[PDB]
């Protein structure tokens, strides 16, 4: 929460 390498945008 809320890392966006790529797309790939929800994780962590």
């Amino acid at each position: 929460w809320v890392i966006v390498v790529g797309v790939i945008g929800v994780i962590g």
